[PDB]
DNA sequence: CCGACGTCGCATCAGC
DNA sequence: GCTGATGCGA
DNA sequence: GTCGG
């Protein structure tokens, strides 16, 4: 937390980046400007100091002078001020709602919360159901509740069919004390990279989590991916849980060692691990690395047999998924 | 300087 | 309906 | 906005 004052500011500049100014090339710059600033262990007392950082240019160095000399950083203030950006940047808070859907209801006059509750009927079903939870999807989740909702998904799967291996990612893996949501990769001997011997692998899945009401509510749903929302039991007389996001990866059973590595995340880890692979000539999905030919084309999927020969293959150190949390 | 920036699933729409 | 592009998100 | 060729 040394730098706080520092990420926040280049936080909010991407945010603006991809909300306002739909620039996603500056928006991942001010990220990861963000991330190698957060994990530097030291104080920074300047601009300079600061542009040794990979990521960190002239322009957020000379923004890193403004913040320390001052606290503020006028180019935010203003864009603060800005009432269109402040209705972009609250309406795509709402998810489902993109940087494109937020400027245009903003041209319908839809800006509040208010505004956007009155026009449900103008809302597509992501976008609803992001209206219907928007304050309980501003809320984190303690690792204790995702320890219980761990325990529902994992035992309902066994329920299913014994044979499903569900394995929770995301920030849970990297041992988050706290957590956005709740990640899931899912496989079953029955679909591998080789054939899909059953179908509605998934589908089994997520009707029994509704038929115990977990699942509540479904953004998205195909035959490899789900995402809704669920809940956790409560007990007589007890506030109820906050309702709260769920996605759910089915990944080919010989494929797991991909799948994880990319469901574990962060995504800001991802984006550097995969850009370095290709600085050594791989592409990484989350099924397979797979070589480059000097042609440009991918080449055949190389063994995998541990998330540890990935980074083997791109010559990185193993990194435990706890430092991972870029 | 300047091209290039990770990779993909599902929803939705335009064009045929 | 099929295909491909765009939005949005993981 | 940054960085490597
Ligand atoms: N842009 C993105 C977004 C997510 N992902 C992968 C990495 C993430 O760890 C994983 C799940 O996304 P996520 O739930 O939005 N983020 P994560 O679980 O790391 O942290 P939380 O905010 O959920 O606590 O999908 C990605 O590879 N690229
Ligand atoms: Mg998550
Ligand atoms: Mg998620
Ligand atoms: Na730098
Ligand atoms: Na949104």
């Amino acid at each position: 937390t040394l730098n706080g004052g520092i990420t926040d500011m280049l936080t909010e500049l991407a945010n603006f980046e991809k909300n306002v100014s739909q620039a996603i090339h500056k928006y991942n710059a001010y990220r990861k400007a963000a991330s190698v600033i957060a994990k530097y262990p030291h104080k920074i007392k300047s601009g300079a100091e600061a542009k040794k950082l990979p990521g960190v240019g002239t322009k957020i160095a000379e923004k890193i002078d403004e913040f320390l000399a001052t606290g503020k950083l006028r180019k935010l203030e203003k864009i603060r001020q800005d009432d269109t950006s402040s209705s972009i940047n609250f309406l795509t808070r709402v998810s489902g709602i993109g940087p494109s859907a937020a400027r245009k209801f903003v041209d319908e006059g839809i800006k509040t919360l208010e505004d956007l509750r009155k026009n449900e009927d103008k809302l597509n079903h992501h976008q609803r159901i992001g209206l219907k939870y928007f304050g309980d999807f501003e809320k984190r989740i303690p690792r204790e509740e995702m320890l219980q909702m761990q325990d529902i998904v994992l035992n309902e799967v066994k329920k299913v069919d014994s044979e499903y291996i569900a394995t929770v990612c995301g920030s849970f893996r990297r041992g988050a004390e706290s957590s956005g949501d709740m990640d899931v990769l899912l496989t079953h001997p029955s679909f591998t990279s080789e054939s899909t011997k059953q179908p509605k692998l998934l589908h089994q899945v997520v009707e029994q989590l509704q038929k115990v009401h977990f699942i509540t509510d479904t953004l998205s749903k195909g035959e490899t991916k789900f995402m809704g929302v669920c809940q956790l039991p409560s007990k007589n007389d007890e506030k109820e849980y906050p309702h709260r996001r769920i996605d759910i990866r089915l990944i080919p059973k010989d494929q797991y060692y991909c799948g994880v590595l990319y469901f574990t995340g962060s995504d800001i880890f991802n984006k550097n691990m995969r850009a370095h692979a290709l600085e050594k000539g791989f592409t990484i999905n989350e099924y397979t690395i797979r070589p480059l030919g000097v042609t440009g084309v991918a080449g055949e999927p190389l063994p995998v047999d541990s998330e540890k020969d990935i980074f083997d293959y791109i010559q990185w150190k193993y990194r435990e998924p706890k430092d991972r949390s870029e």
